[PDB]
């Protein structure tokens, strides 16, 4: 059921969230069930709630959203935004990437990464198929689901806490002391996208929570004591000097046909240590993006930016949000 000014529906996909189709207002649409579970309510309420306040061309906007005139009777909500072609994990499973392609692409996810930051916001599930593109090659960053206020004083927690943001993307700290609450968080996701778009395969692929770490450091090598004497728990201290010594497996190895500038790029976003890490106004100003780099074009936020709120304030929340499309 798709009940929606809208008509020709056709099929884009599917996932967790719901179904995605294209609409003539051509728009995308998506039908979100999610009043079953304060999970799903929290999520949708984040997506919605931030999206309504972005306004950047590279980040997806929301144009309509549709729902049941009241609360009873709202059981669904149709999300409607701009239909793009594909998303860079489609394009990357059909495609080898040129390195001028990258490079623009690459200033497109920073450039929209600046505003998100500067709005005092972590997107915290950045991945290829969160980036959506179209033939002029222009890219949007989607899905704020995960999506916090940053919250460095609170970030820090145990080793091997659970986390949900998908795995392949997730900096080392989030397995040692860290619950995803500083920018740093994006800065790696990011790395890891550029690592993915020079050689079309993941660059950390964990086949579960720990082996993601195991990645990570059999590539970085050991830690530094420096980077050690910055981790704070016991356990992730012990476990780190527990293991055999490992030297870093060098960039124009892994990455032997990569243009040198987005390998030292690529250096300074997979950074082990968080506060050494290169900050997204950094990475802008990076001689690899230096075609593009203007700070007059690269707006920011106007002004900065429910774990224990039951489902049906959630639901109460979402329903205020979305009263701004109502007819009249
Ligand atoms: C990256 S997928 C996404 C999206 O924005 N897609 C999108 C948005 C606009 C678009 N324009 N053009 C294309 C497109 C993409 C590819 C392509 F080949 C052609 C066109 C396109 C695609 C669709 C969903 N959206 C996030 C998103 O909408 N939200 C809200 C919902 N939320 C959520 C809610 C419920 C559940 C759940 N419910 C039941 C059972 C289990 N779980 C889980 C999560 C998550 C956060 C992100």
């Amino acid at each position: 059921v798709f009940d929606v000014r809208y008509t020709n529906l056709s099929y884009i996909g599917e996932g967790a969230y719901g179904m995605v189709c294209s609409a003539y207002d051509r728009v995308a649409i998506k039908k979100i069930s999610p009043f079953e579970h304060q999970t799903y309510c929290q999520r949708t309420l984040r997506e919605i709630k931030i999206l309504l306040r972005f306004r950047h061309e590279n980040i997806i906007g929301i144009n309509d959203i549709i729902r049941a005139p009241t609360i009873e009777q709202m059981k669904d909500v149709y999300i409607v935004q701009d239909l793009m072609e594909t998303d860079l994990y489609k394009l990357l499973k059909t495609q080898h990437l040129s390195n001028d392609h990258i490079c623009y692409f690459l200033y497109q996810i920073l450039r929209g990464l600046k505003y998100i930051h500067s709005a005092n916001v972590l997107h915290r599930d950045l991945k290829p198929s969160n980036l959506l593109l179209n033939t002029t090659c222009d890219l949007k960053i989607c899905d704020f689901g995960l999506a916090r206020v940053a919250d460095p004083d609170h970030d820090h927690t145990g080793f091997l806490t659970e986390y949900v943001a998908t795995r392949w993307y997730r900096a080392p700290e989030i397995m040692l002391n860290s619950k995803g609450y500083t920018k740093s968080i994006d800065i790696w996701s990011v790395g890891c996208i550029l690592a993915e778009m020079l050689s079309n395969r993941p660059i950390f692929p964990g086949k579960h929570y720990l082996d993601q770490l195991n990645h990570i450091l059999g590539i970085l090598g050991s830690p530094s004591q420096e980077d050690l004497n910055c981790i704070i728990n016991l356990k992730a201290r012990n476990y780190l000097l527990s293991l055999p010594h490992k030297n870093k497996v060098p960039w124009n190895r892994l990455f032997p046909n990569a243009d040198s500038k987005a390998l030292d790029l690529l250096d300074k976003m997979l950074t082990f240590n968080p506060h050494k890490r290169i900050e997204v106004e950094q990475a802008l100003a990076h001689p690899y993006l230096e075609q593009y780099y203007d700070p007059s074009d690269e707006p920011i936020a106007e002004a900065p930016f429910l774990d224990d709120l039951p489902k049906e304030k959630l639901k109460e929340l979402i329903f205020e949000e979305t009263a701004r499309f109502q007819p009249g």
